[PDB]
């Protein structure tokens, strides 16, 4: 149960690192265009 | 040890929230 439960974990940990760079750059493109 | 990494902590929370504010007034002013 170990094993897998870490796997879970790094996986989403690495997918939430990705949200969070898409989020920036999106909200940057989101300012500028409105504007 | 728990006082000392407890403020610690909270130092540490307050410096981020700071970082955090500033970069978004200098995004606003860049824009």
């Amino acid at each position: 149960a170990e094993m897998r439960a870490r796997e879970r974990r790094d996986r989403l940990h690495e997918a939430l690192s990705v949200n969070r760079s898409r989020v920036n750059q999106l909200e940057k493109q989101i300012a500028f265009c409105e504007a």
